[PDB]
């Protein structure tokens, strides 16, 4: 995993969110287990609950491009620092990644089962 | 408007649908004002209300991709067959496409506003 | 044709006062008339990741059942100076379910049934 | 709790789980929560025809500390079908954080833990 690639197309993507209620833009990439690399931004609404994640667009984007699985995720924020997941999108992103899904963090990568312990799942 | 290009990318990407609990795979494409087309399909979730329709997918890729408004939408279902968004999606396309924004429907398309009338904002 | 509108909106304008809406600002209060003739209220809460934001008229929904169930006739939704509000089209959904189309909702101009609001509906 | 009253909790969770609707799952949930003014609020999970409008019990108990006068979650226990404890999924995790802040008990077969424990590193203010 080439981390450094991956932070830099998140703060690239971060760049086109709509976030106009929060003033709060996040972009996030990922590399899929064929090689390639996603990318999304977070879309606010008017309805606040409305709202989609980076980490949702880069799911949606893992299956609109032909599916996969997802091996490695960085999410940065407003100034370029590495943002957590919000609990949503730690649900989200281990069905579609697994425990061993590797999430930046400003303190350094660490797969997602650490991030969210004894997950509820399909067992 | 190229509704059937529309409709053949919409069932196109719907063979992407991640939607194992439902078994109901929905594709979304949509054109977007500088030119561009964007599609996307839905994405179910073991807990169910944390799914993602194919329509909120194409918006998601309108602003990855750079932005822009969409002018037209057509979503298809299992049998190919043209569906209306829910009412999520309607809202939220409402932000991103305007009332004008045309929604594909068998018999020709008609604009958001029919389907979300009076709506928040 | 026996719903009490006032009070309706006056229990909405109650249940909005206790809204968790630091955000927006914008306290969102709904109450609705159950075919069991109880009252049910809900307020919006919203959370630090926006899209995990609870509007009023869910929270209405959710009160229905852990109530004991029914089915919706009638409901209002206010902010805190009492004026009336549309529901956003995810709650156009949420209570199609729980209400059906002739699920009359509260309106400046007369209230309108849910099949007006959301036409044609998924 | 270490004294907290875990069974009258499940119990209350269990109670509410009858009322979920959950027609498209079949997989009925309820939540039970204490409250900081010792008041208990419970929430079944309520699904919709496009699955992802869906409303966790946790996030029914939630509306309910709120629309019944506020308060601080101080424990909560999840249980599924068969009476026995669920995780929460993350959403509610995240949402449940925001109510009852990174000690927030949530009841565990192994025992209660703190929901930072469950949600380390939380995204938030
Ligand atoms: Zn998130
Ligand atoms: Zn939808
Ligand atoms: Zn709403
Ligand atoms: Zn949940």
């Amino acid at each position: 995993v080439n981390w450094n690639a991956l932070r830099s197309k998140a703060i690239e993507v971060s760049r086109h969110a709509y976030a106009p209620y929060s003033g709060f833009p996040v972009g996030a990439a990922a590399l899929v287990d064929d090689g390639r690399t996603v990318t999304g931004c977070n879309v606010e609404n008017v309805s606040y609950g409305l709202g989609l994640c980076a980490e949702c667009a880069v799911v949606c984007a893992l299956h609109s491009g032909g599916g996969g699985r997802l091996v490695a995720l960085s999410c940065v924020g407003p100034d370029g620092g590495v943002l957590m997941p919000c609990g949503r999108c730690r649900q989200v992103l281990l069905e579609h990644g697994g425990p061993e899904l590797l999430i930046d963090h400003a303190h350094g990568p660490r797969p997602l089962r650490e991030l969210l312990p004894d997950a509820f799942g399909p067992d």
